[PDB]
């Protein structure tokens, strides 16, 4: 039936890069926007673990991947005042180095920037797309790649459609200079189910920090990154060991990421002409440590039925879903039994160690078909 050939992507994080990847190469015509005005690159190392390394090989970024990984080569665990506590010493990979690598293997896929949907409308034969310029575009398919709070998933499913499932924690990633002259060197301090921790590995100059904690019935509006800073210095006020300068140091840094601990549950990732890939239909919270993996598998999954549907995208569509889906549930359990333990030291390890071995496990148990 008529051909699927243009495409839609909305955001560039690792699902809609990847995604483009496999449309391109599959024969459609991927073109992928961005909401902010640049490439954003922030955020904490991702692990690559199972099918998604053989992914990586079929897309000739595996070795790029290797030569990226990190080399921290001591871990550190400090109290409040900074007394070393304990010390220590699948590809794990910083997250925004996956991006550019992704983003790179993309070949001619048009890649846009401060585009702004506005509205998003299915129509007979394809989807028209309003940006908030005014400007009126048609594809013949739209993908929500834009992440847990996906914007597109709000415009083209109702509210009982998608449930958001926060788990009562939130984390933070930024970058500032490595002003402790961390060398290979991870610190963490941990106190009052709070945790905060700085690392120096790629970049000898330049050290990301990362803050977790709890909490619940928050007041504050936490979409706007101004009340998300905001958030962040009251709740780690008075918090010790290195938090004050870190906190006034994150005041210059450009790639500040905040979010919650949260899954995304939908009876489908699809409606009509429109497809959700990674967090945006799937988030299984950082937790299972899957997030970077399910966009992966998932973008692949997704362009391969495309491909082979020959035209008739809701049979892509339904074979998509149904063939991701046992994945994803075991993600997304693996995330909630993590959550009931985060925030005696042998039998956590030994419970963490469980949980990650299946983990692992399951990131193999994915059969990959053959679309080529
Ligand atoms: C800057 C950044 C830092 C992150 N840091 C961490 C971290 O440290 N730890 C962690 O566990 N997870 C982090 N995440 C989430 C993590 O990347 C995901 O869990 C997963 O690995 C990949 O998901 P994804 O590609 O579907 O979505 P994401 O990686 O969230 O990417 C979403 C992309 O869509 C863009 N976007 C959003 N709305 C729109 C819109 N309306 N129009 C166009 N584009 C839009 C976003 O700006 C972003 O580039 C981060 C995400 C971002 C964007």
């Amino acid at each position: 039936m008529p051909i699927i050939n243009k495409i839609l992507v909305i955001g560039a994080g690792i699902a809609g890069p990847a995604v483009c990847y496999w449309l391109r190469r599959f024969g459609f015509s991927p073109i992928l926007v961005e909401r902010c005005a640049n490439l954003r690159k922030g955020g904490h190392a991702v692990d690559i673990r199972g099918v998604a390394i053989d992914l990586a090989k079929s897309m000739g970024i595996y070795k790029k991947i290797c030569n990226m990984r990190t080399q921290v080569e001591l871990g550190r665990y400090v109290d409040a005042e900074g007394n070393i506590l304990h010390e220590e010493k699948d590809i794990e990979i910083l997250r925004g180095d996956l991006v550019q690598i992704l983003i790179d293997a993309m070949g001619d896929v048009p890649c846009h920037f401060n585009q702004w949907v506005e509205s998003i409308k299915q129509r007979d034969n394809d989807v028209e797309v309003q940006f908030k310029d005014g400007r009126t575009e048609l594809y013949d398919l739209v993908i929500g790649a834009d992440g847990l709070h996906s914007t597109t998933r709000r415009m083209v499913f109702d509210k009982d459609e998608y449930k958001l499932t926060n788990l009562g924690a939130y984390f933070s990633a930024f970058s500032i200079p490595n002003y402790l002259n961390l060398n290979h060197t991870d610190v963490q301090f941990e106190a009052n189910q709070k945790l905060i921790s700085m690392a120096s590995d790629k970049n000898p100059k330049i050290a990301i920090t990362g803050f977790c904690f709890r909490a619940q019935n928050v007041l504050n509006n936490l979409r706007d990154e101004n009340e998300q800073r905001r958030f962040l210095r009251d709740t780690f006020q008075d918090f010790g060991w290195e938090t004050s300068k870190i906190l006034e140091l994150m005041s210059d840094s450009n790639d500040f990421y905040f979010d919650s601990f949260t899954q995304v549950k939908m009876k489908s990732w699809t409606k009509g002409r429109v497809a959700l890939v990674g967090d945006a239909g799937y988030c299984a919270s950082p937790f299972p440590g899957q997030g970077s993996n399910q966009a992966l598998v998932g973008a692949y999954i997704f362009a391969g039925e495309l491909k082979q549907a020959e035209g008739n995208y809701h049979r892509a569509f339904n074979r998509y879903n149904e063939l991701l889906q046992p994945f994803v549930e075991a993600n997304q359990k693996f995330g909630v039994l993590v959550n009931e333990s985060f925030l005696s030291k042998e039998v956590a390890e030994e419970r963490s160690n469980k949980i990650m071995q299946e983990i692992k496990i399951v990131s193999n148990m994915i059969s990959l078909p053959n679309y080529e």
